[PDB]
């Protein structure tokens, strides 16, 4: 009972580590099993399979990512909507280039979970502090009144294609200064502030 | 003799799978369409997700010669006109129906992410980047990294379109996502 309840912590932790080195397809259950000291019938009695485990491995990196970026964000000192959306693009970037982010989120979540299973829980994590950034800036009359939804999309389409770009760079430490230039020129062009 | 083949399999798929989606049609349905065997087909294509990739790049070379044709169409007089006219470009053809349900709807649930990135890049990297660096040479966009400016773009566009396809009220989300993206553009050049 409370066995398993920590059964499924230390496999959850041990997945997240191991696939974090060394990506989804190079570590199997039972190696997952072994790292987190207990059978594989106590492994498969919390997870159905190798993508179940990877699913709940793929929320606790995605609710430490968004609690990441409000750190950052609060961390940054911004006084203004419009310097917290400067700080949150700096914070994203920061975020997404951390190794296991990269491996589990940008190359094998997008893989094991597939598009629409990737974008769900892309869109549960990422849209609540998009939507709120710019409708704090629009009510501080620092972003023209439009909507905010449509706006939230594109520039979710445009982070989540700077990540993935900088995560697959020949020269990631040159992508992820150029790619921060690009993207600060762009929200600082719409930015009434 | 195989080439044959292979167009009158691309072809037949790109129609039924426009029509109903990739997931809604067997390869022996577009054997048929195409006039051709099971056994003709699978010699060509292993796989139904094959035949899916080369049906990808036939729609995505379509699509960039229709916006290089509307682009022409428009009577853009200077290099940011240009950009304002291929967003708008983009916008017109992603929501010819065929577009939508292959490349908005199927292509990247059959090619993940990594593989629709790819076919998009290769396809409109040249173009992006060519009015990126036209747009610097008239003065009329900040010297900046092309390439990334261009993939930002390039993803911010690919994505406009997938709200559009998907949403509740396509007409609505295409009139607000063009009003968002018309603001972002002209937040991006000079003058
Ligand atoms: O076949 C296609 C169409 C879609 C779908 C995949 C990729 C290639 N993508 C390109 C979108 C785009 C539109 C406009 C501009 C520009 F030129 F206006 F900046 C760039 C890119």
């Amino acid at each position: 009972e409370e066995r398993s309840a920590a059964t499924r912590e230390a496999l959850i932790t041990g997945a997240r580590k191991l696939w974090g080195l060394r990506g989804y397809a190079e570590v199997g259950t039972p190696e997952i099993a072994t790292e987190a000291g207990v059978t594989r019938g106590a492994m498969y009695h919390q997870f159905a399979d190798k993508a179940a485990l990877f699913r709940d491995v793929v929320e606790v990196v995605e609710q430490d990512v968004m609690a990441r970026m409000a750190t950052l964000v609060a961390a940054s000192g911004a006084a203004t909507p419009a310097d917290a959306i400067r700080a949150a693009v700096d914070a994203w970037l920061e975020v997404s280039g951390d190794p296991e982010v990269r491996q589990l989120i940008l190359l094998d979540a997008p893989v094991v979970l597939g598009w629409a299973g990737f974008r769900d829980v892309a869109q549960r994590y990422s849209l609540g502090m998009t939507e709120q950034l710019i409708t704090e800036a629009i009510r501080a009359g620092q972003l023209a009144r439009q909507p905010v939804r449509p706006l939230a999309q594109v520039l979710i389409g445009a982070l989540d294609e700077a990540a993935m770009f900088i995560a697959t760079a020949d020269d990631p430490k040159r992508a992820r200064r150029e790619t921060r230039q690009v993207l600060r020129r762009l929200i600082d062009g719409m930015l009434n502030g």
